[PDB]
Protein backbone atom coordinates (compact mmCIF):
# COMPACT_ATOMS: atom_id res chain seq x y z
CA UNK A 1 0.00 0.00 0.00
CA UNK A 2 1.61 3.21 -1.26
CA UNK A 3 0.02 5.54 1.30
CA UNK A 4 1.29 3.27 4.10
CA UNK A 5 4.78 2.91 2.60
CA UNK A 6 5.12 6.68 2.25
CA UNK A 7 4.27 6.97 5.96
CA UNK A 8 6.87 4.37 6.92
CA UNK A 9 9.62 5.97 4.84
CA UNK A 10 8.91 9.47 6.15
CA UNK A 11 9.01 8.03 9.70
CA UNK A 12 12.48 6.53 9.06
CA UNK A 13 13.74 9.83 7.66
CA UNK A 14 12.25 11.69 10.62
CA UNK A 15 13.84 9.31 13.14
CA UNK A 16 17.22 9.44 11.38
CA UNK A 17 17.25 13.24 11.42
CA UNK A 18 16.25 13.52 15.08
CA UNK A 19 18.86 11.03 16.30
CA UNK A 20 21.71 13.05 14.78
CA UNK A 21 20.31 16.41 15.87
CA UNK A 22 18.78 17.67 12.65
CA UNK A 23 15.25 18.84 12.10
CA UNK A 24 13.31 16.38 9.91
CA UNK A 25 12.23 19.34 7.71
CA UNK A 26 15.83 19.55 6.47
CA UNK A 27 15.45 16.27 4.54
CA UNK A 28 13.45 16.21 1.30
CA UNK A 29 11.99 12.85 0.31
CA UNK A 30 12.29 12.33 -3.46
CA UNK A 31 9.86 9.57 -4.48
CA UNK A 32 11.53 7.71 -7.36
CA UNK A 33 8.80 6.47 -9.66
CA UNK A 34 10.81 5.12 -12.59
CA UNK A 35 9.23 1.97 -14.11
CA UNK A 36 6.11 2.57 -12.03
CA UNK A 37 2.71 3.36 -13.59
CA UNK A 38 1.04 6.76 -13.44
CA UNK A 39 -1.75 5.21 -11.34
CA UNK A 40 0.86 4.51 -8.65
CA UNK A 41 2.19 8.07 -8.78
CA UNK A 42 -1.45 9.19 -8.52
CA UNK A 43 -1.74 7.23 -5.27
CA UNK A 44 1.39 8.88 -3.93
CA UNK A 45 -0.08 12.24 -4.91
CA UNK A 46 -3.40 11.51 -3.20
CA UNK A 47 -1.24 10.90 -0.08
CA UNK A 48 0.59 14.25 -0.13
CA UNK A 49 3.76 13.31 -2.06
CA UNK A 50 4.85 16.13 -4.35
CA UNK A 51 8.43 15.56 -5.56
CA UNK A 52 8.96 12.65 -7.96
CA UNK A 53 12.18 11.45 -9.63
CA UNK A 54 12.32 9.79 -13.04
CA UNK A 55 15.20 8.26 -15.00
CA UNK A 56 14.00 7.88 -18.60
CA UNK A 57 12.98 10.87 -20.66
CA UNK A 58 9.91 9.74 -22.58
CA UNK A 59 8.53 7.81 -19.60
CA UNK A 60 8.91 10.89 -17.41
CA UNK A 61 7.55 13.34 -19.99
CA UNK A 62 4.43 11.22 -20.51
CA UNK A 63 3.84 11.19 -16.75
CA UNK A 64 4.37 14.95 -16.51
CA UNK A 65 1.91 15.60 -19.32
CA UNK A 66 -0.60 13.19 -17.76
CA UNK A 67 -0.69 15.07 -14.45
CA UNK A 68 -0.63 18.45 -16.20
CA UNK A 69 -3.70 17.50 -18.22
CA UNK A 70 -5.42 16.43 -14.97
CA UNK A 71 -4.60 19.88 -13.68
CA UNK A 72 -2.68 18.67 -10.63
CA UNK A 73 -0.78 21.70 -9.36
CA UNK A 74 2.25 21.54 -7.21
CA UNK A 75 4.57 18.69 -8.18
CA UNK A 76 8.30 18.97 -8.74
CA UNK A 77 9.69 16.55 -11.30
CA UNK A 78 13.37 15.59 -11.03
CA UNK A 79 15.29 13.97 -13.87
CA UNK A 80 17.77 11.69 -12.14
CA UNK A 81 18.92 9.41 -14.98
CA UNK A 82 21.86 9.91 -17.33
CA UNK A 83 21.00 12.46 -19.98
CA UNK A 84 22.07 11.99 -23.58
CA UNK A 85 22.19 15.05 -25.80
CA UNK A 86 19.54 13.89 -28.27
CA UNK A 87 16.91 13.73 -25.51
CA UNK A 88 17.90 16.93 -23.68
CA UNK A 89 15.22 19.14 -25.24
CA UNK A 90 12.39 17.14 -23.70
CA UNK A 91 14.08 17.48 -20.30
CA UNK A 92 14.60 21.23 -20.69
CA UNK A 93 10.95 21.71 -21.67
CA UNK A 94 9.21 19.60 -19.01
CA UNK A 95 11.34 18.92 -15.93
CA UNK A 96 11.83 21.08 -12.82
CA UNK A 97 15.13 19.59 -11.64
CA UNK A 98 17.98 17.60 -13.17
CA UNK A 99 20.48 15.91 -10.86
CA UNK A 100 22.86 14.56 -13.53
CA UNK A 101 24.87 17.50 -14.88
CA UNK A 102 28.29 15.89 -15.39
CA UNK A 103 29.65 17.80 -18.42
CA UNK A 104 29.33 21.37 -19.58
CA UNK A 105 27.82 20.58 -22.98
CA UNK A 106 24.71 18.85 -21.62
CA UNK A 107 24.19 21.89 -19.37
CA UNK A 108 24.46 24.41 -22.21
CA UNK A 109 22.07 22.34 -24.33
CA UNK A 110 19.56 22.33 -21.46
CA UNK A 111 20.09 26.07 -20.98
CA UNK A 112 19.56 26.75 -24.68
CA UNK A 113 16.44 24.58 -25.12
CA UNK A 114 14.72 25.79 -21.94
CA UNK A 115 11.85 28.17 -22.89
CA UNK A 116 12.27 31.61 -21.34
CA UNK A 117 8.79 31.59 -19.73
CA UNK A 118 9.64 28.66 -17.47
CA UNK A 119 11.53 29.07 -14.19
CA UNK A 120 15.23 28.27 -14.44
CA UNK A 121 15.87 24.54 -14.47
CA UNK A 122 17.25 23.58 -11.07
CA UNK A 123 20.43 21.56 -11.63
CA UNK A 124 22.85 19.61 -9.46
CA UNK A 125 26.33 18.59 -10.56
CA UNK A 126 26.75 14.83 -10.24
CA UNK A 127 29.94 13.66 -8.52
CA UNK A 128 31.30 10.18 -9.08
CA UNK A 129 32.50 9.98 -5.50
CA UNK A 130 33.24 6.28 -5.01
CA UNK A 131 32.25 4.20 -8.06
CA UNK A 132 34.89 2.62 -10.31
CA UNK A 133 32.29 0.99 -12.55
CA UNK A 134 30.25 4.10 -13.45
CA UNK A 135 30.87 6.43 -16.37
CA UNK A 136 28.50 8.96 -14.72
CA UNK A 137 29.57 12.00 -12.73
CA UNK A 138 32.74 14.04 -12.48
CA UNK A 139 35.66 13.73 -10.09
CA UNK A 140 35.71 16.24 -7.22
CA UNK A 141 38.85 17.78 -8.73
CA UNK A 142 36.70 18.94 -11.66
CA UNK A 143 33.94 20.50 -9.55
CA UNK A 144 35.13 24.10 -9.20
CA UNK A 145 35.61 24.49 -12.96
CA UNK A 146 32.34 22.87 -14.04
CA UNK A 147 30.38 24.73 -11.36
CA UNK A 148 31.68 28.12 -12.50
CA UNK A 149 30.80 27.45 -16.14
CA UNK A 150 27.39 25.97 -15.37
CA UNK A 151 26.49 28.74 -12.92
CA UNK A 152 26.64 31.37 -15.69
CA UNK A 153 23.92 29.66 -17.74
CA UNK A 154 20.88 31.92 -17.15
CA UNK A 155 18.12 29.36 -17.80
CA UNK A 156 19.66 27.01 -15.20
CA UNK A 157 20.14 27.39 -11.47
CA UNK A 158 23.00 25.51 -9.80
CA UNK A 159 21.49 24.21 -6.54
CA UNK A 160 24.12 21.79 -5.28
CA UNK A 161 25.38 18.25 -5.81
CA UNK A 162 24.24 14.69 -6.39
CA UNK A 163 26.10 11.43 -6.09
CA UNK A 164 25.33 7.74 -6.47
CA UNK A 165 28.05 6.17 -4.31
CA UNK A 166 29.26 2.69 -5.09
CA UNK A 167 27.17 0.06 -3.25
CA UNK A 168 28.57 -0.40 0.22
CA UNK A 169 27.52 -2.65 3.10
CA UNK A 170 29.68 -1.13 5.87
CA UNK A 171 27.98 1.77 7.67
CA UNK A 172 31.42 3.21 8.46
CA UNK A 173 32.18 3.56 4.76
CA UNK A 174 28.67 4.74 3.88
CA UNK A 175 29.25 7.64 6.28
CA UNK A 176 32.81 8.45 5.22
CA UNK A 177 31.87 8.56 1.51
CA UNK A 178 28.77 10.64 2.25
CA UNK A 179 30.83 12.98 4.43
CA UNK A 180 33.13 13.59 1.46
CA UNK A 181 30.06 14.71 -0.47
CA UNK A 182 28.86 16.84 2.44
CA UNK A 183 32.27 18.53 2.70
CA UNK A 184 32.36 19.32 -1.03
CA UNK A 185 28.77 20.58 -0.70
CA UNK A 186 29.69 22.92 2.17
CA UNK A 187 32.74 24.22 0.31
CA UNK A 188 30.52 24.90 -2.69
CA UNK A 189 28.06 26.72 -0.42
CA UNK A 190 30.56 29.31 0.82
CA UNK A 191 31.40 30.54 -2.68
CA UNK A 192 28.12 30.10 -4.62
CA UNK A 193 24.60 31.46 -4.13
CA UNK A 194 21.54 29.32 -3.36
CA UNK A 195 23.47 26.11 -2.85
CA UNK A 196 20.89 24.24 -0.79
CA UNK A 197 20.55 20.70 -2.21
CA UNK A 198 22.68 17.63 -1.51
CA UNK A 199 20.93 14.77 -3.35
CA UNK A 200 22.47 11.86 -1.47
CA UNK A 201 21.12 8.64 -0.02
CA UNK A 202 18.87 5.72 -0.93
CA UNK A 203 17.07 3.09 1.17
CA UNK A 204 20.18 1.12 2.14
CA UNK A 205 22.45 4.02 3.17
CA UNK A 206 19.73 6.47 4.22
CA UNK A 207 20.91 6.84 7.83
CA UNK A 208 24.57 7.51 7.04
CA UNK A 209 23.63 9.96 4.28
CA UNK A 210 21.36 11.92 6.61
CA UNK A 211 23.88 11.86 9.47
CA UNK A 212 26.54 13.06 7.02
CA UNK A 213 24.48 16.04 5.92
CA UNK A 214 22.35 15.08 2.92
CA UNK A 215 19.33 17.30 2.20
CA UNK A 216 17.45 14.89 -0.05
CA UNK A 217 17.16 11.10 -0.22
CA UNK A 218 15.88 9.17 -3.24
CA UNK A 219 13.52 6.27 -2.46
CA UNK A 220 11.80 4.05 -5.00
CA UNK A 221 11.15 0.42 -4.10
CA UNK A 222 10.43 1.05 -0.41
CA UNK A 223 7.62 3.36 -1.58
CA UNK A 224 6.21 1.71 -4.69
CA UNK A 225 7.13 -1.96 -4.32
CA UNK A 226 8.91 -4.38 -6.61
C1 LIG B 1 16.23 3.90 -9.17
C2 LIG B 1 16.90 5.00 -8.41
C3 LIG B 1 16.60 5.26 -7.07
C4 LIG B 1 15.60 4.46 -6.27
O1 LIG B 1 15.86 3.06 -6.31
P1 LIG B 1 15.33 2.01 -5.19
O2 LIG B 1 16.52 1.25 -4.65
O3 LIG B 1 14.32 1.08 -5.81
O4 LIG B 1 14.62 2.73 -4.05
C5 LIG B 1 17.25 6.31 -6.43
N1 LIG B 1 18.18 7.08 -7.10
C6 LIG B 1 18.47 6.83 -8.42
C7 LIG B 1 19.49 7.66 -9.15
C8 LIG B 1 17.84 5.79 -9.08
O5 LIG B 1 18.15 5.54 -10.40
Amino acid sequence: DIAHNLAQVRDKISAAATRCGRSPEEITLLAVSKTKPASAIAEAIDAGQRQFGENYVQEGVDKIRHFQELGVTGLEWHFIGPLQSNKSRLVAEHFDWCHTIDRLRIATRLNDQRPAELPPLNVLIQINISDENSASGIQLAELDELAAAVAELPRLRLRGLMAIPAPESEYVRQFEVARQMAVAFAGLKTRYPHIDTLSLGMSDDMEAAIAAGSTMVRIGTAIFGA
